[PDB]
């Protein structure tokens, strides 16, 4: 009994919304992982330090993007329905490097926990039907409008593995997304289990401050002062994957970020950068309109 009221049409979004966001090993067990209350600041094991292993099925919204041939670990993504995977821009197109991905260059795992090790039943692998790219992606400056779609070949089955997590509305927006909230990024980063951080983010005028790069509206930050020592590093998050805040308001994950890029990995206080998932939301509703059936 936590109230949801869906925002897309399962015409085209696929289906998984109406659902989104609770964990069949966690938020549909009453369990809990052991960092999330962390995340309310709260701290009841001890003070854990930096970043930790992710527990099995703690983010089954989590998606690995490959190269096909070779086989290369390219970036991290987040679904968000059966059908619907969310990235970053810049994982697919980016001219400096000469980099310019399509559907057939790609695959998707899709339920993995481990790396150094196969999972039978567990992981998915799967095809891409479409990517498509924000047209206003700006990779010759900020990286403004860092955010991808790319539509699965056949849909997903939903397990305790794989689940989507749910995107914000205004209300959960104006609310979570502020200075001081925990949000939580997860990345494969010589370590062998997927790692979570957790990390709070940081008012748009220190955001903007900490850097000569144009920050826009588009983006947030989040993370600890270059001062603050052994805390959590951003920059284990990898690119493309999930930024994601636990509402109060309902029990449910929301994708706040797309993790976009860091700053200062090389010093004490990482601050990491996110394309903000709800300015972009109706470019969302509109590829997924367009182009979903």
């Amino acid at each position: 009994t936590s109230e949801y009221q869906t925002f897309f049409n399962p015409r085209t979004f696929g289906s998984g919304e109406a659902d989104c966001g609770l964990r069949p090993l966690f938020e549909k067990k009453s369990l809990e992982d052991k960092t999330e209350r962390a995340l309310l600041e709260s701290y009841i094991a001890g003070r854990i330090v930096a970043g930790s292993d992710a527990e099995i099925g703690m983010s089954p919204w989590q998606v690995m993007l490959f190269r096909k041939s070779p086989q290369e670990l390219l970036c991290g993504a987040s679904l968000i329905s059966d059908r619907w995977v969310l990235t970053a821009a810049h994982c697919l197109l980016y001219p400096p490097w000469d980099k310019n991905f399509t559907e057939n260059d790609l695959l998707v795992r899709i339920g993995k926990h481990s790396r150094t090790r196969y999972e039978r039943n567990i992981e998915k692998i799967s095809m891409l039907e479409k990517i498509y790219i924000h047209p206003r992606y700006n990779w010759r400056e900020n990286l403004d409008r860092d955010i991808a779609l790319m539509k699965l070949k056949k849909p997903v089955a939903f397990s305790d593995y794989i689940h989507p997590v749910c995107l914000p509305d205004r209300e959960t927006a104006a609310s979570l997304l502020q200075a001081g909230y925990k949000g939580r990024v997860t990345g494969w980063g010589q370590p062998s289990v997927l790692q979570v951080v957790n990390l709070p983010i940081v008012e748009r005028p220190v955001c903007k401050d900490s850097t000569r790069i144009r920050i826009t509206d588009n983006m947030f930050c989040a993370g600890y002062k270059p001062d603050e020592g052994k805390r959590g590093d951003a920059c284990e998050g990898d690119a493309g994957g999930p930024f994601v805040m636990k509402s109060p308001f309902n029990n449910r994950w929301y994708q706040m970020g797309i993790v976009s890029w860091g700053e200062g990995c090389d010093r004490d206080g990482k601050y990491g950068f996110y394309t903000h998932v709800f300015r972009l939301k109706k470019w969302i509703q509109k590829v997924i309109d367009q182009f979903g059936e």
